[PDB]
């Protein structure tokens, strides 16, 4: 009962771990281990509706068929047991708007952060984005509040980490993220993707911002479906909002898709006039 690239699967073809193995250590969602394997451990509340017991199936069954470095990896479930487990790769930086909010410039961290280091994650994600765009999914909810960060220092990976809306889908509306026709005739296709990661560009630009500072969810909606696109973000290079503005194009077909704006990125990447620009200091 879930298909993707093609492909069917079901709860059986879920690799099952017996709970013995598992071992929970601390809350984050939980770090475990799996006999040693460093996993983090979703769980379901044992107080949950059938609906819920059916959501959570196709979180596994979903985050199962993925196969990418910049996608969270399934280690496995722990669904016979109560609470039911999902078994993730541990991430141990966290959420990407976290670490962007805690680990933004500073007097007491003044190189916390370089360009360079933003255009990685950047890059992280479109790739991510590029194979679920190459393999037709729609992920719906590209942005930083659900990306994770392998380890909070160099040599960080970023990943797509949280599928809850295309898992729906298959007052909470992310509108911030969603393009004018999503809003209007409620039509999504990898085009969707693309108007998000834009605005995901320009959360990790501003070092974790909300997006549209000072309008709510409906004066975000008015603004953009009449035209309206955020200025750049603090010290942002010109190549880099550029990028963003393409990916915020009014007409679906208009927007790059991705190997296009991994390509951008890739450039901009390579660009001294960008990367030795340096990033605002939180006071
Ligand atoms: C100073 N710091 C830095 C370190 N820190 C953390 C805070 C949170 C985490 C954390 O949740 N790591 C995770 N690893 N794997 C998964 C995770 C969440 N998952 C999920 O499935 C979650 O549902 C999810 C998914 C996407 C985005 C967020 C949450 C799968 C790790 C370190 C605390 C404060």
């Amino acid at each position: 009962n879930y298909c993707f690239a093609g492909k069917t699967s079901s709860i059986s073809d879920l690799k099952e771990v017996p709970r013995k193995n598992i071992t929970l250590i601390r809350g984050l969602v939980y770090e475990g281990q799996v006999s040693p394997l460093q996993v983090a451990v979703k769980t379901l509340p044992e107080v949950c509706s059938e609906q819920d017991e059916l959501d959570f199936l196709m979180e596994a069954l979903i985050i199962s068929k993925f196969n990418h470095q910049n996608i969270v990896r399934c280690i496995g479930v722990s669904l016979q047991s109560l609470p039911r487990f999902i078994l993730l790769e541990l991430m141990a930086g966290g959420d990407l708007k976290s670490f962007l909010r805690e680990t933004r410039p500073r007097p007491s961290q003044p190189s916390s952060l370089a360009m360079l280091d933003l255009l990685h994650v950047a890059r992280d994600i479109a790739c991510g984005c590029q194979y679920l765009e190459e393999n037709h999914f729609i992920h719906r909810d590209i942005a930083a509040r659900n990306c994770l960060l392998t380890c909070p220092g160099p040599g960080r990976v970023a990943k797509i980490g949280d599928f809850g809306m295309a898992r729906d889908i298959y007052a909470m509306l992310p509108v911030k993220w969603m393009p004018p026709e999503a809003f209007m005739e409620g039509i999504f296709t990898s085009k969707t993707d693309t108007w998000s990661f834009g605005v995901l560009l320009w959360e990790i630009f501003s070092l974790g911002y909300m997006p549209y500072p000072s309008k709510s969810n409906q004066e975000v909606l008015e603004f953009v479906t009449s035209g309206g696109r955020m200025d750049p973000p603090k010290n942002c290079p010109g190549p880099v909002y550029r990028i963003m503005t393409q990916c915020w194009q009014h007409q679906p077909e208009d927007r790059p898709n991705f190997a296009i704006i991994l390509e951008r990125i890739e450039y901009c990447t390579q660009d001294p006039d960008v990367i030795n620009t340096a990033l605002p200091i939180e006071y």
